[PDB]
């Protein structure tokens, strides 16, 4: 139970802007002494979970996030064949070495430039008959003709190492190298992958989230319509480690029926359901058979949902109430409030959530499946909720005649596309993960907690007026 | 009675920004299962009522809103002959087929272009000896000389159908048509009207608001000065289905006298009176003989009325108090707070109002009586409270000498003209009605209410601080 | 005592933005039935008092405000000879006819143009041997050479009338006149003054504030330093009807001594003292012998005083407390909070103040003593707290050596000059008085009060959160 | 204990924007009757203390602030030799005459121009064989060739006086001088220093803060890592009058150990420790042996610390609680909230703090160690937290291998450089000190306190809503 300062008993619900953490006595000497592992059974070693948004949940996203201890949920409308392919690709990745962008010496320079932005490494490795022959950077290919080929651009001077060497040794090798990328190769000499100098440190900081067979974890979502049981069984057979039953309004008859149908199969996977913002809804979802309840409905005071309907709840009070209700029954809750700062993750963990769902914030990253765009000032940006609308209408395309599609489409708003600018200092999602984990670790050291359960047990909170925001 | 979360007992009055709806358990599968019909005796099938503003309350407005289940109140100062003409025109319209813009082949192309914007259809039908001969669109007439005529512009290729055919068939016919407008014709072959492809769906979604004789409903307002009884009797004889006695300050001796005078005639129509913001005023207006009390005085914290006088009340608390007071006596209340988002309509219905009055928001539509204007960036806009001031001074023109007109005009502010921009995606008022009804239906599904009485009975509300708006 | 809605008991002090008036039952048919006369013994017929600011308190200001029922306080540092001259000039004015700008036919056209802006009439009357010979307008003199004279510009076609004729007749005469100014002349035929067509109505609306001898009233301020008794006696002998002892911090030993010294003389005039924001200070000032207590210290949350020192109080709570304390002893209070909207005057009167002090708001008027300036966009503006600083340092100039002047001047901020733009529709102060009185009368009709005592006795107030300002 | 108005019991923590001071009865005739001396044993005569920030804590800063009664804390990472040199330089300065910028006649004019901005005097004195030969101003050197020398620019007409003359006489001598700088010289005729005409008044207003030997006071900071005892002993031997043990999070085991280690040496100096925001932390720090507790953690609602971690406390409530806790044990507290207006200093003193720490606000001054920069509009500005980052990484440079430096540097944000513009009217820090002391003295006169203890004993405070900030 979250403790509050004496006399702090507001007559209203609290947002993240209404509360602050009071520093306690702390024995935690450094941020590295803090263990961020979660206990909700999701197997993540960091509290960050990536939302099942088409503009965010890519295969590159899944690999990169799972390697650092997070987990990514695949969108519900992805075809089962694509789901199986993505799961196999993710579970075939290495736990330490990142999968690089690779190029044959015959591809156009323009295609190489376009593919260069698909990863945070900033350099591609040219491959010939399965062997690496040179590196190519942005500045190298940028100064050549539009119709030039890769062959006469790559430079053969690059650092290389066998797989399995100590990442500290890779860091030492790259100290004076002109390029921050070392190529790791199998003992057969075939291309195995690349390590960035920062990646060697990250491999020591972050523990990968792996299943019982030592492969990277991944999750998949299901809709509340159709044969939910068959879809859940198919996804479980495809190798998904966790299932999310997602709808805009949990705590309705269809969700209870879907949760019962999925639980009857006894797949043995953790089952996530949401969203709800009340203790009664959390109790109903847990009794129906869900193990984890996803929390959050119309969180913002000026969000689309609340401006359309007036329905919602401030995130902090909802998370507190739902976490208390779930812990009463031995369940766990996920915060799905639309995190935008590390403060939100820290406060959600303090309120009692076991994990935090991050959505459009990760859209503005290289590893997101969307293509890179440039503004008038050539600043890189990506469109959140852009082409993904097609997938939504795909769920309508399988439905009835165009008459019913237009009838259902009458009471629907236009696409809420958003310009997510990429941070030049934090273009890669690993930088955002570093930012968030740094904030959480600092919060734990301020409270004096060695782990998240201690953070929830020992935190003290106070309430501030709006006048401090003037 | 509206229920509030435990401990939510503020020491102040609440606006729409101070409250939110908490989702309950819901059996409502879809938004189409929700019945939006009102019980206040006004006969509307949607809670939307259009305010008696000269810049909004047109005959096109009345027809279009009444066809979709709303109702429009005519301004108080309209002459009785114009009132009778408008009532006859509205009650001669068809319940399904919309009245199109029509042109003879001899009118100038410029006049056709000017008239094209008077409806949301975007195309006019050329008529000769009562028969349709072709369609004309914006792009067709835009590419021709300023002095060209309609004759040599119209194209004879258009879809046509007899009146009374299934709107689904009209939708099917228009699927591959180059123009989204089908011409419906009487069996005699004379022009009967047009259906837009969206109109065919809307005719299945919305039930028209009709009187006992099956004609579209309309209402008219009366002032509190002069012979109120004679004016009310004249308007009732003209065929108005509902009477609104309107003044800026209800709960005064003149309003009580006027309500008594109108009720003494026993016209049998519902009688609306306002505005008041207190339970005592609602009780007085109901006891005087009013059936419906219109609520709202200086709603906004920075409105003209409150900046001039400091008089007003936040809309939510006023609506709650007045609705409780009226339901104690078996009356009903209308919310006249100046709706700007569907959230306001939903919250007004939750507070206990039976209907909602919408004013200047509908000014920026094609069907509004004002003429279209274009900004420097050629964006379409209309002037709210523009030429309508003349009508106001018309009430002064019938009065005393210019000396008294200037004396009374000394303590009066200038005209509060406003630039209401037209939404390119929602240029027609039917799009705004779709927006509002979508918001209300979503609110009902979130609460789990099949109808508005259930919405008022089952809603749960919470209070938020201002800090969430930072 | 101000009544509040049930449960409205805030744990903080209230500003004007925190409160609203709730409309009561009202028998007041029209705004003209409301009597705005004050009972504090100041003799004003409207609650407006003009602050003793050098940039505002001019002789034109005093005449124009006193004619409409207000009163103006002369600055404390004005020399006694100038005070006597201004008092004689004000008390020699006519109660109905305004003193016009007059020109001899030999003055330069440029000087005529410069003097034209000194009054709201917009036209000057050329005088020769004490007789009027023609009118001159802005547009007439604007189209002529920079060195032209008045003689060959004036037009002899103007409306004229004897003094004492009914203002309604003057209104009738001016109805079709090309110029809105009628020249009133004594029976000897000498120039007596002018009436603007609006002035004829204002003369029927507003009752002038006159002393026992039927001359216009005026007040003068004294400082708390030096021989306060001698200065007060000199000002009383000069004919000032009311004395204001003013300092930035009332409720200090020097103020008590000064009030005792002035009261010992038994001049028989009302005595104003301030400022204080506490009941204890009001009691002390009244017991010392003051009849009226001026209320307000650092009213704004971001004013200079509060940003410098953190000292102040919200205006509404201070006025309520001080008015209650003063009425306990039979005194009265003046609100000196820096009015900027008519809402502030209405709320100050509702809280219990008998009069309201208006300062820099009136600076942006023609009748203010400052000269007209024009921005880059040629918009007219005036500098509040501009040259007046000299007068302040004049109080330092009479003091000690330049060493002490610099020593005292070390702990002083720079001049807080402000750009007060003139409203094109309200360039004259009479328009601002009309605005304020219209707001107050509307408030009285909403409450249902025929006079200010009834307004204080019957008003009901509520409290709103800050969320309504989002 | 701070007293609050009746009924003011908020359910939240208060910032400086939430509270105001209510004027009491006051016998303090003038601001000069107020004694600003502190009782915390730091020996300052004004409550201003300068933070140990590299961008602020310079030797010029230390001299100028100590001469006016303040004190400056040297950064923790400054080498001990530089600390000793700075302490000797500060303790060799004169108590009245300021150390001028001096130039030999052979230096380039460009170097003279660059050095001219290092002091607020605005003029340099050319020295030859230890004797003054002329003055040089900005305008003089600005109109000459880029390669010109000082020799042929200096003007020999300057005012001179022997050291020890009455500052009033120096003021009199400078009254009609063309240059506001008088050169004070030893009886041997060698250059001793300069007095600005304002400095002569300031020398009478401000009493210098001096140790038992009559030399200017200075303080030095220590880190919580390494051998804290050895560093403290070295700094005490170097002549530092006060020691500050500083870390971002006080109330942790390492701080308790460091305080115990420093107190065991029994150096006899006052010991400052922070930061904490709770009474428990203050009690722990005092019991460990600290004499003064520095208060403030994440003060702003949108500061970097709170946006990263959600950890902090509003400054007012924290200062009140910590001051009460410390006075219970006979300690004192310093407010380290990031002062930006004199209101903050006054409110911190009212809450119960004995001194106030001022940081980046003083960065935008001539005496700050940073170099002057000019914006596009040639406005002078300085970079707060610019090159100082190097010093931080210097603490990392002495550490482990580059691997550990990068590992620790992963969880660190970029430099928070800020553009601190220099006020043209307040370019020198003495002007800012005058501003702050004027605000504090005005607060004391409003409360009616002759000294800071009376200010804390007699102040009355009220609480305001956020609505006043609209």
């Amino acid at each position: 139970m979250v403790r509050f300062l004496d006399g702090h008993t507001p007559a209203y619900d609290l947002t993240y802007n209404d509360v602050f953490v009071v520093p306690g006595r702390s024995d935690v000497a450094s941020r590295f002494d803090v263990d961020l592992s979660t206990v909700d059974g999701s197997g993540t070693t960091i509290p960050v979970v990536v939302a099942n948004m088409t503009a965010v949940a890519g295969r590159r996203m899944a690999e990169t996030v799972a390697r650092r201890g997070g987990i990514v949920v695949l969108p519900q409308d992805l075809p089962i064949t694509a789901v199986s392919e993505t799961v196999d690709f993710v579970k075939s990745r290495d736990l330490v070495v990142d999968t690089p962008v690779t190029l044959s010496p015959e591809d156009s320079v323009s295609d190489a430039n376009a593919l260069l932005h698909k990863r945070a490494h900033g350099a591609a490795v040219v491959v010939f008959e399965g062997r690496p022959i040179g590196l190519v950077t942005e500045a190298n290919c940028a100064g050549v003709d539009r119709f030039a080929r890769v062959r006469d651009i790559a430079l053969s001077d690059f650092v290389t190492a066998p797989v399995g060497t100590d990442p500290r040794e890779v860091f030492d090798l790259l100290e004076h190298a002109p390029i921050d990328v070392a190529v790791m190769t199998a003992p057969d000499g075939t291309l195995a992958g690349v390590l960035t100098r920062t990646g060697a440190i990250r491999a020591g900081i972050y523990t990968p989230a792996v299943d019982a067979k030592g492969r990277l974890r991944i999750a998949a979502a299901v809709g509340i319509n159709g044969d939910v049981g068959a879809k859940a069984q198919a996804l479980a057979e495809a190798g998904a480690d966790l299932l999310v039953i997602d709808t805009a309004h949990g705590h309705q008859a269809k969700m209870l029926d879907a949760i019962k149908a999925v639980a009857s199969l006894d797949l043995g996977l953790p089952l996530v359901a949401g969203n709800v913002v009340s203790a009664e809804g959390t109790r109903d979802l847990i009794e129906a058979g869900a193990s984890i309840v996803k929390v959050g409905v119309g969180p913002g005071a000026m969000c689309t949902t609340r401006m359309m309907t007036g329905v919602g709840r401030p995130q902090f009070s909802a998370v507190v109430e739902c976490a208390a209700a779930a812990r009463q029954l031995g369940g766990h809750v996920w915060a799905d409030g639309g995190v935008r700062h590390p403060r939100d993750v820290a406060l959600a963990l303090a309120a009692g959530a076991s994990n935090v769902m991050i959505g459009s914030w990760f859209a503005g990253t290289y590893e997101s499946p969307g293509d890179l765009l440039f503004d008038r000032d050539d600043r890189p940006y990506k469109e959140s909720y852009g082409m993904a609308s097609k997938r939504a209408v795909a769920a309508r395309t399988a439905g009835d005649s165009s008459f019913d599609r237009a009838r259902k489409g009458l009471f629907e708003e236009g696409i809420s596309t958003s310009r997510m600018s990429l941070d030049p200092a934090r273009g890669g999602v690993e930088d955002l993960l570093d930012h968030i984990t740094s904030g959480v670790r600092s919060t734990c050291t301020y409270v004096g907690a060695a782990n998240l359960p201690e953070l929830h047990e020992k935190v003290v909170l106070g309430v501030q007026s709006a006048a401090g925001f003037a």
